[PDB]
RNA sequence: GGGCCCGUAGCUUAGCCAGGUCAGAGCGCCCGGCUCAUAACCGGGCGGUCGAGGGUUCGAAUCCCUCCGGGCCCACCA
């Protein structure tokens, strides 16, 4: 007997499968043909700006030499392996093994690798595996059996039946609502009371029926049962660092600011908040680094109505990804609020020379503001997976859009 | 005491000094849409008679007259 962790990744088609469908039929063989599957696979998140999701379990087969093959079917099998964009890779790491891959897989999650870098250590631990095609997935594979867990979620995943997949998913949508209304935040981020939305259901070629995430077993469990929608083949909850934030980057740890990665910097209004046709609204703060601009983009919606209020002087902390040398706030911080007041010139009942007064002062007020400080974050149906919601954080002056 | 600018939908504005698609647009906004993808025009829609008052003219947002509201500059007195 031995016990060896399972990574797969990038399997699906741009009409093919969700990668964590065939994590589950590798498991379906596995758990019936060499072992038994421990605990729940993982779902672990990798870095999301990347030019994104990878999957992983922790098995115990008598020999990982037949394990290899049976996950190399379902693979061979199950994966649109037609599609260029799709390079699946696997690997089985035994569980000592695990650990020594933590750093790795942060790195690919926080930073961008190259296949090279994952080789070096598959072959560092001469680490069984599947490469196939290119293989830039075993970069996922591995990370996805080396991430760390400190603070995680769960997610119960269905699945359709094989004969009703491409057809539109048809649920009770209300019976999400009457979920949230009861077990939030346990259960949460699966709706929107607001832009009015069922954010967990996809419309996709995968399998996946529905997603509910939650903070614990008796919150799925509760909400599985809870809730109408057609009927239900395949089920399985994942551990995943979803909603976690596990991809910004500390100010405090870094020289630069590249394009690519996540972050949280604490700044300076210096341009005002503006927008350009589309709702995409804007605004340059002041940091450590220097000028970084801001982009508080539509489908952010009722985020917008918030970022406007911001002006020159605020000292505030934004949370987001840096692309095209924005950051693109996933939430952002009002820490202090800056002060303005407005001249105007006085009346009896006008301007006369530079320096020929008119009285001799201008009417000078201080203009109260409605901004206010605290965490204000994207409303759900804006939510990306990562991205850590409010309802989770331990801190004040928080404003939680359902 | 004189010299100016500026005012079009809730905002920010094309048009205006070459007066005859007397109304374009972006934001907001109401209503929908999209997403396993943070996302640099996603859609429609309501909405203005062009600061007010008057004159010119077949005709004015558009040229002219003044007023209100903002707001600026140069002299001068002392
Ligand atoms: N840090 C990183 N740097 C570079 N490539 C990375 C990376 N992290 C992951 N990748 C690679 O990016 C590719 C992701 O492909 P897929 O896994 O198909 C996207 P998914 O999001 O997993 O597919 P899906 O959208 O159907 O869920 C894989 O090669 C994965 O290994
Ligand atoms: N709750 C989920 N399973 N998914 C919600 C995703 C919302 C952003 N697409």
């Amino acid at each position: 007997h031995m016990r060896v962790w399972v990574g797969i990744d990038d399997t699906d088609s741009s009409r093919g499968m969700c990668t964590t469908y065939l994590a589950v039929l590798a498991m379906e063989r596995v758990e019936r043909e060499l072992g038994k599957v421990i605990g729940f696979p993982r779902l672990i998140r990798l870095n999301p700006t990347i030019p994104n999701g990878a999957v992983s379990f922790l098995v115990e087969v008598d020999d990982v030499g037949e394990l290899v093959d049976v996950v190399n079917e379902v693979i061979i099998e199950h994966a649109m392996l037609d599609d260029e964009k799709t390079n699946p890779g696997a690997v089985f790491v035994d569980e000592e093994l695990a650990v020594k891959l933590k750093p790795f897989a942060d790195k690919a999650i926080k930073d961008v690798l190259q296949i090279d870098e994952a080789l070096f250590v598959i072959g560092k631990y001469f680490i069984p595996h599947l490469r196939h095609k290119k293989g830039r997935g075993l970069i996922g594979a591995l990370a996805a059996v080396g991430a760390e867990l400190e603070d995680f979620t769960l997610e119960l995943i269905a699945y359709r039946y094989p004969e009703r997949f491409g057809t539109e998913r048809e649920y009770d949508e209300e019976s999400f609502f009457d979920m949230d209304y009861e077990l939030y935040p346990q259960t949460f981020d699966n709706v929107d009371w607001c832009n009015d939305v069922v954010v967990c259901i996809p419309n996709t070629p995968c399998p996946v029926l529905y997603g509910i995430r939650g903070e614990s077993v008796e919150a799925l469990y509760k909400a599985m049962e809870s809730v109408k929608t057609e009927p239900v083949d395949r089920r399985m909850i994942f551990v995943t660092n979803h909603a976690t934030d596990m991809h910004l980057i500390g100010e405090e740890e870094v020289h630069r600011l590249e394009n690519y990665r996540s972050y949280r910097l604490r700044g300076r209004v210096t341009l005002e908040p503006y927008d350009i046709e589309g709702g995409h609204v804007f605004f340059e703060i002041d940091t450590k680094f220097g000028s970084v601009k801001c982009a508080a983009f539509e489908p952010t919606k009722q985020f917008r109505n918030v970022i406007r209020l911001l002006r020159k002087g605020d000292v505030v902390e934004v949370y987001g990804s840096m692309k095209k040398d924005t950051i693109n706030l996933e939430k952002i911080q009002i820490v202090e609020l800056a002060e303005i007041w407005v001249e105007k010139n006085p009346i009896c009942p006008e301007s006369a020379g530079r320096g020929q007064g008119f009285a001799d002062e201008k009417l000078r007020e201080k203009v109260e503001r409605e901004l206010q400080p605290g965490f204000y974050e994207v409303p759900p149906s804006a939510r990306r997976h990562l991205s850590k919601p409010l309802i989770r954080m331990n801190v004040e002056g928080r404003h939680i859009f359902r």
